């Protein structure tokens, strides 16, 4: 027959990651996790197109030029006339939600509106963070987006990515996240993730407390020690080889990028060999992007992966 | 008799300025006009204290940090619980309002409040720019404090500093800077700003414009020409020594800062030897300014001023 590599849609906040090199220096990175994650795909020679809002500003027009650069579809890219662009400043002493200080808040992805929507096709994947649901209109903006989704027979994959100061009312992260695990074919949690938002004290107690979802797959990073890999009544750990850090910024968005680009190329991303085929790749992904500062920068081609997975 | 260095009183944003070097890289530059114009007065050994908001952030911290190392009195510094300090990136392409794109808007110091005004004394000055006009509160606040400084027998100095992108309504700015105008003891323009101003299409018509004002003091930067000085019916020219510039950020504020620390440790500031002695200080400030990286950088001691007058 012939191959079927099927687009993922990636929807959110491209950012400029401001990381201290040299520092009074900062590296001026492209970042914010659903852009990672597109290029991620693209960089693996998936079909990864990004649709929602940036600044009309340098950093806004700075994040069009990478993603279109890394062969990420930005036909769906737009410019507010109003808002700024996401700046983020990092802390190379921290990882993950700790790392991160927003400097501009509500930035431009925050007023994502219905127009900025494109037509969804059966098969196609939507991938999105917690942040697109932190205010209105985005967070209104994004269910319906992954309502259309689902109703047109894609696929909806969802990763918290928590970072609880983007929320204007921070109250509302955990029931609103909640919302969209419950619409997910594919959700993805740290360890630490998973258990605040379930509110419970162990992975095993928090997978316990979302099985109600029926959730096709969920999958909690463990860090070195790899991922644990939930579907319907099983779970299994995989884990690969593991890797000293230089930077940690946007490693969780690597694996998703690696998980996602197996599953969009698969015949039926459904079947468990797929399934743990495509945690191998996104956990080789996962530490290939640690070993250069920059969420984007050491983001891996097939080359390279298919070298380091041995 | 004994002498008298009057304190000068700074308000309105304190920036971090994101400047090219290198550039994948910024070089992180403490800025914002009236903190320049603090830093500029304490290095040449002046009395000068610094009210207004920052960020409850790193750079907010950063910028008390930078205050407090250079001298100037930040009790009156305050740090807001939701509102980040402003951002700026610089475009080493050009020189004042043109290289300058605000990514915070409103930034913490838009919402300075009644009670963040430091009580004022007799003989004190007070020196503010356009931006803390910009918005409400800061608008409203900033008048009242020069309404207040006014009252009690202190100095008003105001230095449009035009930034046209940080007002949510730019209708609003022409208007509200020359009511501002109206209110000062000194006023430093540039001759684009001036004329932009009054409406008018030289610096001849321009002053013409404000004679109205009564204005005691009104100096107009010429760039590597010097600075015309204005008194009643009576104008002017003041020119220094020219140098090639290397970073033009902070120019204009470092001028400001010469000017109003001569102004500030002169037993009549009136006095027209004063006032024409105390621009050939600024115009010394402005040139050494210029001659490395970021807007405080390279403001002079006396020792490094003295030396370059001859
Ligand atoms: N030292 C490490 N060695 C090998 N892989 C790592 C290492 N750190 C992170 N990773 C990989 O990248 C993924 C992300 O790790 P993790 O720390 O859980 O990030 P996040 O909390 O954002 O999900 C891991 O599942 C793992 O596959
Ligand atoms: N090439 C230059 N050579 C000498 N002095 C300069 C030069 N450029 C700026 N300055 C000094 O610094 C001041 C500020 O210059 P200017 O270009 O007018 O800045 P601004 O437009 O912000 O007021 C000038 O009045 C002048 O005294
Ligand atoms: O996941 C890493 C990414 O997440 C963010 O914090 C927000 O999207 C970015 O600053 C960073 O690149
Ligand atoms: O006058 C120079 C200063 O003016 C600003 O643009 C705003 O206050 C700062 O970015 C810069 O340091
Ligand atoms: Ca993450
Ligand atoms: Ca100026
Ligand atoms: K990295
Ligand atoms: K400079």
């Amino acid at each position: 027959r012939s191959d079927s590599m099927s687009r993922v849609w990636l929807t959110g906040d491209a950012v400029v990651d401001l990381i201290p090199d040299g520092q009074q220096h900062y590296l001026k990175c492209p970042g914010g996790a659903p852009a990672n994650v597109a290029v991620a795909i693209a960089r693996l020679s998936g079909r990864s197109a990004f649709f929602g809002r940036v600044g009309n500003d340098p950093f806004g027009r700075f994040m069009q030029q990478t993603l279109t650069d890394e062969q990420v579809d930005c036909q769906h890219l737009h410019f507010d006339p109003v808002h700024r662009t996401s700046t983020v400043v990092v802390d190379l002493d921290e990882c993950g939600e700790r790392s991160f200080t927003f400097m501009v808040k509500p930035s431009a992805d925050q007023f994502l509106q219905l127009s900025d929507i494109p037509s969804f096709q059966k098969g196609e994947w939507l991938h999105v963070c917690s942040i697109a649901l932190a205010n209105q209109p985005s967070r209104s903006s994004t269910f319906a987006a992954i309502a259309q989704m689902k109703e047109v027979g894609g696929y909806v994959s969802f990763d918290p990515n928590l970072r609880e100061e983007v929320w204007s009312e921070p109250q509302e992260l955990q029931a609103t996240v909640m919302r969209a695990v419950g619409l997910a074919d594919v959700v993805k949690f740290s360890e630490e993730e998973l258990q605040f938002l379930t509110g419970t004290q162990s992975i095993e107690e928090g997978l316990q407390a979302i099985a109600d979802f029926q959730i096709p797959l969920v999958v909690v990073t463990l860090g070195a020690k790899g991922a644990l890999v939930a579907t319907p009544n099983s779970q299994q750990i995989v884990s690969g080889k593991a890797v000293k850090p230089i930077d940690c910024t946007g490693a969780g968005d690597a694996f998703v990028g690696g998980l996602l680009y197996r599953l969009s190329v698969a015949q039926d991303w459904h079947n468990q060999a797929t399934i743990l085929d495509a945690v191998k790749w996104a956990n080789g992904c996962g530490a290939l992007a640690t070993t250069q500062k920059g969420a984007m920068t050491a983001l891996p081609n097939q080359a390279a992966l298919y070298a380091f997975l041995e």
